[PDB]
């Protein structure tokens, strides 16, 4: 995407270096008190919350590129106690303390600009899918889910859409769609399979029925409509 | 709150004058082409959305101060098919034409971070009420909103905290949920004392919505520090 290569030379010659980070590590974590602007190159991240007890809460999944950020740009505290966990085999990513992120964007508002629309997009696919799960409850959700892999991954295939993704587990597909006990999740796919929207085969989902998702993610295909316009219409 | 007196001073010398709407009005609304940036001064508002059904789903609810964005400041076009419809009797906004405010934050890049800011405070409260949701299921969800009430429109009282707000708008915001306030006010949570309901065991909601009571403490310091 043009816009984050701008935003990714822009850091690079301002003396931001990429970082190589792996599956299962944490870019930022929950007891850090430096608050950090990752610019997400390249591979998938979830946002986690680990609870008094132990238990892990996965909140939020990102691919680069995508800025997110650990703390408010002009307090520069912590806007909630978080951890970024890498879940591709690898990540490329850019960590900028925040003060050092304000006078990068106040020098170029191309950029700010950039940064500040990644944010409203998270604002408004947050309220999208709690749109789709309000109506629909898990099978929105799921559908969302499948949908947005369907968009970003998806190769059609005489199978169907297939959602080239490798490590797709059934969990890791329940997880970034809100549901913990892999009960609903393994049901929710059989609901699916059995009307044909999908088919597991080889290692991957294909989707058969791309209408059947938008249908039960509708708020989310409209936010992916306005959000992601080119991306959202290679496939429709 | 200090940003918002200063980001209202900053809208009035630029010309741009506020508008009190009524209860019911849009703010903005779904069909319109024209995307707006909405500095709420005062009131409350949500935000809604007209499902294909003709639904109509209470989706996030705002209150003054704050800014909500009804298009990318890039593109200028929605992110999303939305309503912003005042729920208080009155509400006091400054509209402001996305065209416009991208100069206006261009000047002044404080309230640039201000405006961001709210960006980033919405983004996190969502995750910290999915954060909830998921643990506790429909018992964080209550408490979440319960703990939102008690914070916000929550005054210290010899019964415990009464919830402020007007009750004419408490009814705009409220299945299993009958049973579970039952449980509340069974488990002393809450109080019914003569429709004037208390909160009278803030630890409960707290231990029941952990996430979101986080999110006050870390963005709504003022707020949390008064019943804490
Ligand atoms: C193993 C696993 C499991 C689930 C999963 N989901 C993936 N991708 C996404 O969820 C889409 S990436 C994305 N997320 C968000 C925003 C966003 O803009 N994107 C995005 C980024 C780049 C291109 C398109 C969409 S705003 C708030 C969340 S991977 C992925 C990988
Ligand atoms: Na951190
Ligand atoms: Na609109």
């Amino acid at each position: 995407n043009a816009q984050a290569e701008e935003f990714k030379k822009y850091l690079e010659t301002n003396g931001i270096k990429p970082k190589q980070f792996h599956k299962k590590e944490l870019i930022f974590n929950q007891w850090d008190p430096q608050e950090y602007c990752i610019f997400l190159y390249d591979g998938i991240t979830k946002l986690t919350s680990i609870s008094e007890n132990g238990t892990i809460m996965n909140l939020q999944y990102y691919k680069g590129a995508f800025v997110i950020m650990s703390g408010f740009i002009d307090t520069e505290t912590s806007v909630g106690y978080y951890n970024l966990e890498v879940i591709s085999e690898q990540a490329t990513a850019y960590v900028i303390k925040i003060n050092e992120l304000k006078e990068l964007l106040s020098k170029n508002l191309t950029h700010f600009f950039y940064v500040f629309q990644t944010l409203q997009k998270q604002v408004s696919y947050s309220l999208a899918k709690f749109n789709d799960f309000s109506i629909n409850g898990k099978l929105g959700s799921i559908c969302g889910q499948l949908l947005i892999l369907t968009y970003v991954y998806g190769k059609e295939t005489p199978d169907g859409i297939k959602i080239t993704l490798d490590n797709l587990t059934m969990q890791e597909l329940g997880y970034s769609s809100g549901i913990a006990h892999s009960s609903a999740v393994s049901r929710i796919i059989s609901k699916l399979k059995q009307e044909k929207v999908i088919v597991y085969k080889n290692s991957c989902f294909y989707v058969q029925n791309l209408d059947y998702l938008k249908r039960y993610a509708p708020k989310l295909d409209e936010w992916f409509y306005l959000a992601c316009p080119a991306t959202w219409g290679k496939l429709n």
